[PDB]
């Protein structure tokens, strides 16, 4: 009925300046009836620019087809050759098959991809030109399809068929077994990025658990203005995880709109990856378990159970939900989200792909939880002088708020190490530990202050000077290093790059102020939070600021995979 | 990919018998593969009788086609005759011609989709064969047999559908192709429509906000002038009565049942189950909130009462809001069906008007907490003088809902002429009278001296058991269509069920035989006050149970409906223009 909501739904990202221009086309039809009224003359005029234009667009869809053709046969001659050398050799071997596996499976998903091109883009040719046929009252549109489009070399050409049979067969013969459901079972390409809509339980899911923790965040609001254990250091940790969760499904929203390929970027499975809502549906059911949680400790309605237990079990429950071993809640999504966390925590070990920094970064912007544990645990070790926690400072204190810092430091040292180009991943190095000189000089102040070494007031000036020099690092990688942005050849985008995905302009410069704002806001929640600081309102400020930190990470999340997307600013592609 | 899914969803329901039977072919293809072991002679064997099925198959698509081709093009020649008359006469008229041509449209599209569906159906199942065999035989039977049938060949169809776009763009749409096609467009229909997201949201949200809100009532009440039994238990049950009305919808759409057709509905726009859902929470959201504030009493200033009134109102305003918004079309509908429900005797009695007077039978109550509430205001505001004696007026207002079916009963009696069916019915609407008005003159007879009240109470115990007895008769033997003579494998059924179990049939009878007898205590309860300590609280408990039994009643009658339109292969409407 519609065939641009259709069209543009459809569209390869990647590809999306390679198909025909139907938007574009209904336009100039409609100016050009809108311009109507010698009159004949000037009908025959248009009608010929329009048809000069649908030659010069099936020309680009031509040239487009035989580049992608070529490329298609290369690939399944180095596949055909790696399967054969595969075959010759026979642990690693296994893993050899497999991957093998996963490259015939992809290289078919692209040989579908571009049959679907292929078919969108005759679809619209035909519409385009049925849709003239019936605005201009002619029967030539059909003759210019019939004459070009219909013997176009795009359509007339079935070298995707064969190419698409031979790779089936040569996996089921030679993958399989000889069984061709195997191989179909993944071969099979369903429909890619906005095609299949959510299904419905899991929408519903999604609204159930926003109205509960509507109404529960409410009822938590009147009980605390109605009406042992600091609950807001141990609550911290979990609505941040909650928001975080959140603003990742707005984050997975943003970019399948936007048509950034963030799921060859996180190196997902694109035949099957979660959505923006399977991520609403856990962090509404997170935030049920958190307030539940929450009202229970204002309440405490059963008394038997102590109250320290609610905390705690939540915590637990998390937990337990990341590290379930059955095949139940997004067994699939918690042992990729388990494999990568374990890559992270031992970065130096491993290869730093995009999804590895990525995490690292967002522990980074999380550091609140871990300040939280280790505050539990030092509540648990001695308060239970009273509150001894908070009014002294301690190199454990520093070490774990700079935790993440010095993980992404390792991973940029690695890097490094790994690809031996010095600028961008020792800069990087050195951003990372502004953060562990800050720490460090904070905690030396905080130490000072309670005795008269004299020397206090001089740590001071240091903290002062390594905090502005952070923020300064902090914001300069992220405006330019990260977003690209700041670029020359931005000519009709000021302070910005020469492509946007965005719509609009002001998302960007609204972004670089709230960065701006926000990263020094976070330069001084942790310098608040990793030392004593503030004695007495330092609490309160590091909760306010902590879910400003997470809302910052989300927009930087949004413009870096933008950038990762467009350039590769990160390097970890080809 | 999974064409017998996609061919159950898009099989026309009134058509089902009428389309290719691709899973009784795998079944076949399946059993065969299996049986296989002399062994390519048993192939052979098997090969021919599917080829033997499947020229069976193909020999009634093609009458059922012709059939419906023959019906679509007597149809066209009426639809054109209609429009010379027109022509000659020359708004109303135009209007109901400009439906029925629509209708005409949305059968023929109904028409070539089973043509495209049937044949697609002929060319899977053949591939399949030729997959499970081995063998392009059955690729080269469906290119000599399927490829060349009359019902693919003719593209008839095709033709008649252009020529009802030309002569409704030019007689009707005064020269616009623009009005046409969004008139008649047929978009998908049955349960091929997946609805929209933002409306499953809301959906759910709705639900997560009534779900803690009733939670957040029940710890109140356990744990913390007006009574609000009375003036709550109306929302309560209208509330449940949407939740149970959508779940009734989306039953019908997924056993086929077309309770658009049996409706009367515009076929091309519904209102989709969840649309029942998410106005059925927004509505016990605001009723949640009432009962909270009426609990708490959160503003002072503001008087409890004024609570749960505005709640109603907002109700009232919401069906009565004469903007273009919030369904707009359906609230529109139901307002001209209510209408024409409580003016029964001057207007036709169609099946949406008889179904919506059955639906209020079942919501007597709200009625009579209104009245309650009248009296209450009136006069409490000696205690309780309303709930202690009861009047005439308030048996009135209890046999409303029967007084409406049984004048629709009579009005239809008097259509037909047929004594039977809507005479025994009026009699069995009318045994509510009998019963409310034993119950009314027992109650008002205890308080005096009658001297004759047992006399009485025999009399309402004999009519209430009369009541009870007509009520479950006609709901199981009439409205369910059950207990039939040619039941061969259903027992204590028709020959045919829609839906998938017998076992919901069976807990149904005994559900419904147990709750007209308690929708009938609870009429006599409420009518009258033969319990006046817990006659309260049993209606309260009972009036659920009430709506519960009207919603499976809604179930099985819209099936039994629609059997009768399966029979005579009836999926459109019949327009008549005058
Ligand atoms: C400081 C304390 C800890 C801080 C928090 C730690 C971790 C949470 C952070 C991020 C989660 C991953 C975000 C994914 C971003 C990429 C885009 C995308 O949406 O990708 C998703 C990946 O889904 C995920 O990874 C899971 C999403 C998160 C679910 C949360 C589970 C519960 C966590 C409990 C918290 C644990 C601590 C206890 C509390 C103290 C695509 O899924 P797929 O199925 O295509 O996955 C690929 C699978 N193949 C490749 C095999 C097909
Ligand atoms: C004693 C008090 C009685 C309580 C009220 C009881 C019932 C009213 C609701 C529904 C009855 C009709 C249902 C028909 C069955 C098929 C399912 C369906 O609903 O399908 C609908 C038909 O139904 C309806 O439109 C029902 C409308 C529902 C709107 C909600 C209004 C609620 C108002 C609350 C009242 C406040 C009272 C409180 C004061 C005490 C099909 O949708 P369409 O878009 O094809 O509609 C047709 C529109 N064309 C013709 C243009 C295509
Ligand atoms: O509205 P009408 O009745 O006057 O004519 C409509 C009709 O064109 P027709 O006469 O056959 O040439 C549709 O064809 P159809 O789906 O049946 O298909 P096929 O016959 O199978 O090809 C077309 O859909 P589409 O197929 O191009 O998506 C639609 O385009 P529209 O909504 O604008 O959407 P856009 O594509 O421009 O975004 C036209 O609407 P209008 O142009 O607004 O008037
Ligand atoms: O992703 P992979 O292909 O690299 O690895 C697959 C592999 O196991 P691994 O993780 O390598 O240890 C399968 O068995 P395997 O070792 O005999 O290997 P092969 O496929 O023969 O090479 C396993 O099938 P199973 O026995 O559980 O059913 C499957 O599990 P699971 O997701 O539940 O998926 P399902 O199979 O249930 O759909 C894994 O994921 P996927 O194939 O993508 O699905
Ligand atoms: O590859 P497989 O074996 O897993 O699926 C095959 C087959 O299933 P099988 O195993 O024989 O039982 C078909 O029926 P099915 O299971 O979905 O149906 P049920 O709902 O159970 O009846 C399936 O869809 P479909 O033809 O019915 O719509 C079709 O897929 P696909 O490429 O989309 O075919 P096209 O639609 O584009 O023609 C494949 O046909 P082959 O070309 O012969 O390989
Ligand atoms: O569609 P019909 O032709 O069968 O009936 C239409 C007709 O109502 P009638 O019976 O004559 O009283 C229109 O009034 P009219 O004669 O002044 O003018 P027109 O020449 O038709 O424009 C009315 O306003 P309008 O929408 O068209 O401007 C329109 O409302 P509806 O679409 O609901 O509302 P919205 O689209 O605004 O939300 C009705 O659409 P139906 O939904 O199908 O009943
Ligand atoms: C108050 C100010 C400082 C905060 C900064 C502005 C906020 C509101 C801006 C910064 C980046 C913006 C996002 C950038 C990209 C997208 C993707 C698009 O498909 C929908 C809108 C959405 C999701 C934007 C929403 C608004 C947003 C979050
Ligand atoms: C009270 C005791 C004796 C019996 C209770 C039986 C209830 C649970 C039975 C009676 C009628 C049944 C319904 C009859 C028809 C359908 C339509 C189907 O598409 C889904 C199930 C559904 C909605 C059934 C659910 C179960 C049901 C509601």
């Amino acid at each position: 009925m519609k065939f641009a909501e259709h069209l543009s739904a459809h569209i390869t990202p990647e590809w999306r300046k390679q198909y025909i221009q139907y938007e574009a086309f209904k336009d100039m039809l409609y100016s050009a009836q809108d311009q109507a009224p010698t009159v004949k003359r000037y009908f025959a005029k248009f009608e010929e620019k329009f048809f000069q234009t649908c030659e010069k667009e099936l020309a680009k869809i031509n040239t487009f087809y035989s580049e992608k053709l070529a490329e298609a046969q290369r690939r399944f001659a180095t596949l055909q050759n790696e399967l054969q050398s595969s075959l010759d050799a026979q642990r690693v071997q296994h893993r050899n098959i497999k991957d093998l596996k996963l490259a015939f499976s992809e290289f078919y998903l692209s040989l579908i991809l571009l049959q679907n091109y292929q078919n969108l883009n005759f679809t619209g040719f035909r519409k385009i030109l049925k849709k003239h046929d019936k605005i201009l009252e002619t029967s030539r549109g059909a003759d210019w399809r019939v004459a070009h489009v219909e013997v176009a070399p795009f359509y007339t050409c079935k070298k995707i068929n064969q190419l698409i049979s031979e790779t089936e067969a040569v996996v089921t013969n030679e993958l399989e077994d000889g069984d061709r459901q195997k191989a179909m079972k993944r071969l099979r390409v369903p429909p890619l990025g906005a095609a299949q809509p959510a299904p419905a339980w899991t929408t519903f899911r999604v609204g159930l658990f926003c109205g509960i923790f509507i109404v529960l965040n409410i009822t938590l609001v009147l009980a605390a203005v109605f009406k042992i254990w600091p609950l807001i250091r141990i609550y911290r940790g979990g609505f941040l995880l909650i928001e975080f969760l959140f603003l990742l499904g707005i984050n997975t929203y943003g970019w399948r709109q936007a048509g950034v390929n963030h799921v060859l970027i996180f190196e997902l499975n694109p035949r099957s990856n979660l959505s923006h809502q399977h991520l609403f549906e856990i962090a509404g059911f997170l935030g049920i378990l958190w307030c539940l949680s929450l009202l229970a400790c204002f309440f405490a309605p059963i008394s038997v159970i102590p109250t320290y237990v609610y905390p705690l079990a939540l915590y637990g429950f998390m937990v337990f939900f990341l590290i379930n071993p059955t095949k139940t809640f997004y067994y699939k999504s918690r042992f990729w989200l388990l494999k990568l966390l374990f890559r992270v925590f031992t970065a130096p070990f491993h290869k730093v792909g995009f999804a590895d920094f990525w995490l690292a970064d967002q522990l980074n912007s999380l550091s609140v939880i871990l300040m939280d544990l280790e505050y539990m645990i030092c509540f648990y070790s001695l308060e239970l002088e009273s509150g001894i926690c908070h009014k002294y400072t301690y190199g454990v204190r520093a070490i774990v708020q700079c935790i993440p810092a010095w993980l992404r430091f390792i991973q940029c040292l690695r890097r490094y190490r790994d690809t031996k180009r010095a600028f961008p991943h020792l800069v990087n190095a050195g951003k990372y530990s502004t953060t562990f000189f800050m720490v460090t000089f904070a905690a030396l102040y905080s130490t000072h202050k309670e005795r008269g070494h004299s020397d206090t007031m001089v740590f001071f000036y240091l903290w002062i000077v390594f905090y502005i020099i952070s923020s300064c690092y902090t914001l300069i990688w992220d405006l330019k290093m990260d977003w690209g942005l700041f670029d020359k050849n931005a000519g009709e985008n000021t302070f910005l790059r020469e492509e946007i995905v965005y719509p609009q302009k002001a998302y960007y410069y609204c972004a670089i102020i709230e960065d701006v704002i926000l990263r020094f806001a976070w330069t001084i929640q942790i310098s608040i939070t990793s030392t004593t600081l503030l004695p007495h309102s330092g609490d309160i400020i590091a909760t306010v600021f902590a879910p400003l930190e997470v809302f910052r990470r989300f927009v930087w999340n949004f413009f870096r995979l933008e950038n990762e997307h467009l350039n590769n600013c990160g390097e970890f592609r080809a």
